[PDB]
DNA sequence: CGGCATACG
DNA sequence: CGTAG
DNA sequence: GCCG
């Protein structure tokens, strides 16, 4: 009854198993910090199955036959149903390793490998890192300076204000170019950190060279606190009552021929896209990315004019963005 | 056992 | 190495 | 960690 791939079932943003899914996601996150990518995927997939169920799990019986539930994930759920806590999860939460890796990887410019090296060197706090700007890259310096602002999510109303400023710059850079809101806000989030815009033009080829022109114009407006092409990872100045705050904004350009693929990828969720690409390759023999869908035996790319086309090509029922919260 | 998504900066 | 979804 |  429950399909095995997340892209085969609707997953709404809010659901009926929030506590269970959150606990499994702690174990997934911890597995990533230890470089255990297989275990991370399993725990993420198990959590996602619970998000897709139509009602709360109340008895261990209800996990039978659900994909991605084996001995370990079932034990986690059993303990939460019986006692309201899972000792393994609680041990992770209160561990110095988990807490410090989470803190450091939250910094823009710091991934698991850098965080782990710093951990092994004995560093534990943001002020530890600030006392040794020796080691830091320019990107990490910006991430550290803006960390407090970047830790607090922005509202959809903030996103709409940001979109108007981006549209103004994009219109000067290339009249007729369009701006689409992607990421979690397109999936229905009311607040988030993942402010993402996808830019195209209806005349194939006109978008070439566009992103530098957009970035130059946003910088001249004083809006860019940090930037380093077709993807730009920025920190922007967002107005607030009497002041402003830093916000992470990603700008992406695609030709219109690729726009449906880029829209699909950049709308997420992350797990949804990994599962969609896995399904494509393993079940349909087609290779999917954010630029296109390739048939390696005919050696041809699918044309798509819509996300609906892409789901049809893959033999999947269409899911609107709001149902891609795997 | 092998596999686990697939890109760009 | 980092970043994205 | 789980699936095929
Ligand atoms: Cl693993
Ligand atoms: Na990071
Ligand atoms: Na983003």
């Amino acid at each position: 009854w429950m399909p095995a791939y997340a892209c085969q079932r609707p997953t709404p943003l809010t659901h009926h198993n929030t506590g269970l899914s959150e606990a499994l996601e702690i174990l997934a996150e911890a597995a990533g910090f230890e470089g255990s990518e297989g275990r991370l995927l399993t725990f993420c997939r198990a959590a996602s199955v619970l998000k897709a169920l139509p009602s709360p799990v109340t008895t261990l019986s209800q996990l039978q036959g659900l994909p991605h539930f084996g001995e370990h994930s079932s034990r986690v759920v059993q303990e939460l149903l019986e006692h309201g806590v899972c000792e393994e999860v609680e041990r992770v939460r209160r561990s110095e390793r988990y807490q410090t890796m989470k803190l450091f990887t939250q910094i823009f410019g710091v991934g698991v490998k850098t965080a782990d090296r710093w951990y092994r060197e004995g560093l534990r706090t943001l002020d530890d890192l600030r006392e040794q700007p020796q080691k830091l890259t320019q990107q990490q310096k910006a991430g550290l300076q803006h960390h407090q602002d970047l830790s607090t999510p922005v509202l959809r109303s903030d996103v709409d204000a940001l979109q108007q400023v981006v549209e103004e710059a994009v219109g000067q850079a290339l009249p007729g170019a369009t701006v689409t809101l992607t990421g979690g806000f397109r999936r229905g989030k009311l607040q988030g950190h993942d402010v993402d815009f996808l830019i195209t033009h209806p005349k194939e080829g006109q978008e070439a060279g566009l992103l530098p022109r957009v970035m130059c114009r946003l910088q001249d407006q004083g809006l860019i606190l940090y930037h380093q092409f077709e993807r730009s990872f920025c920190i922007f100045r967002l107005p607030q009552p009497g002041s402003w705050k830093a916000v992470r904004v990603d700008l992406v350009v695609a030709p219109v021929s690729q726009f449906p693929f880029a829209l699909l990828g950049w709308t997420g969720s992350k797990l949804f896209q990994r599962e969609l690409r896995r399904f494509s390759r393993k079940e349909k023999g087609l290779w999917l990315n954010s630029h296109g869908l390739f048939d390696p035996e005919q050696k041809t790319f699918f044309q798509a004019a819509s996300e609906e086309d892409i789901f049809r090509h893959l033999g999947l029922e269409y899911l609107p963005p709001e149902q891609r919260n795997a």
